[PDB]
């Protein structure tokens, strides 16, 4: 099955200059997040289809991520990648979904906008603790590349 749920996150900074922000990522996220190590293009050159090999250290332990990207609306400040595969993928999920987008906030500022895709294997639910976390990552991403931006102001 599928299980959709939405999350949102504000910022200071305008969507334009975290959205230019987010493309660099796979640079950014190794810097700041302190377990993410590196961020490599396996399979794809950056676009949909990509495959991104993540280098976590949760524990001591070296684990590894596979993202897909799914999708690039730049015109909408939007970006769309799946968990595929690794640890952090639980063994009952076929897949997760992560939709972002930024719009406007009220003082010129803005909004993430997360969407995040849960797709099961048969009839299981979501883990409701696997959710804690799933939302918990990508709060640590926005705030990575918020954190980046307003560390180095003229960079964007
Ligand atoms: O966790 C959230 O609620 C939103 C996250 C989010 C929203 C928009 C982005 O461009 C991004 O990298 C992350
Ligand atoms: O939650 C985390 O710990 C890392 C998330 C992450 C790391 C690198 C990316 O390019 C990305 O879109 C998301």
């Amino acid at each position: 099955g599928v299980f959709t749920f939405e999350d949102e996150i504000t910022s200071t900074v305008p969507p334009a200059k975290l959205y230019n922000a987010m493309k660099d990522a796979d640079s950014i996220t190794p810097k700041i997040i302190d377990d993410v190590k590196s961020v490599e293009i396996v399979e794809g050159n950056g676009g949909p289809g990509t495959i991104k090999k993540l280098t976590i250290v949760e524990d001591g332990e070296t684990k590894f991520i596979l993202h897909k990207v799914e999708s690039i609306d730049e015109a909408n400040y939007a970006y769309n990648y799946s968990v595929v595969g690794g640890v952090a993928l639980p063994p009952t999920a076929e897949k997760i979904t992560f939709e972002t987008k930024l719009v406007e906030g009220p003082n010129g500022g803005s909004i993430g906008k997360l969407t995040l895709k849960y797709h099961t294997k048969g009839d299981a639910k979501p883990d409701e603790e696997e959710l804690k976390k799933g939302k918990a990552k990508g709060e640590g991403l926005f705030r990575a590349i918020e954190g980046y931006v307003l560390a180095n102001p003229t960079q964007y």
